């Protein structure tokens, strides 16, 4: 099946340049807003598990220690964020934090629906069967 | 669409990892000949465009200079290809090189219907398609 290697190929090239453009996209919507892109990265992540280490965010957003730890002086500083005291360090949102996370949340939300306009779940789950099919074929 | 964002996700690692486990699958079938994984790459790409310069099999295959000057000159003293004289060198299959890419073809075209076994050309239009909602949904 050379040829359905071919339309197989299509597909993995057009599932990853397609995923980069919706992440772009979903940036675009918050674009106009005081917190940045990495800025947010590193919001969600707090407020998706706080309270929660520095050590663990750097894990959540696969950043490096030095990238975390800038970032969350700026959020610090924005006052959007709270740093308490084991003996170790653990960041909470403030009440702004929280609200301003709601509101990007809420915005992120919208266009990620405008997004998969059209698109179900069942549409969806008939690729990953014929990747499950693929995968048992192969041994 | 948090969730339709997860499955999504899913469908990208899983493109991903069965696009790699599908080239070693036709990489096993043809283990046991004397031609190797890199020789058949730079053999395939002669066979499908001889006669062919070495700098444009370089760009077919995706190697550089002195990698496809290496692999040329095994199959070269394999007899399996033959380099002739613009005044630029051109290669070409021989008659053995001809016999053992047909054989090898034929063994990876087996192995490739094995692994699409199921699966039919209508089923992944259709997600090609899903993808061109998506890429439409965004701008």
């Amino acid at each position: 099946s050379n040829a359905m290697r071919g339309y197989y190929d299509e597909i993995s090239f057009d599932v990853n340049t397609t995923a980069k453009k919706m992440h772009l996209f979903l940036m675009r919507s918050i674009a106009s807003y005081d917190v940045t892109p990495e800025q947010w990265s590193v919001l969600e992540g707090i407020e998706a598990n706080e309270p929660i280490s520095q050590k663990e965010i750097a894990l959540w957003t696969k950043k490096d220690t030095p990238t975390v730890n800038r970032i969350v002086d700026v959020l610090l500083r924005k006052e959007l964020i709270v740093r308490e005291i084991r003996r170790i360090s653990l960041l909470s949102l403030t009440d702004k934090g929280r609200k301003e996370t709601t509101e990007l949340r809420d915005i992120v939300e919208a266009s990620c629906e405008k997004m998969f306009a059209g698109v179900t779940r069942t549409d969806l789950e008939q690729f990953t069967a014929i990747l499950k099919n693929i995968s048992t074929n192969i041994e």
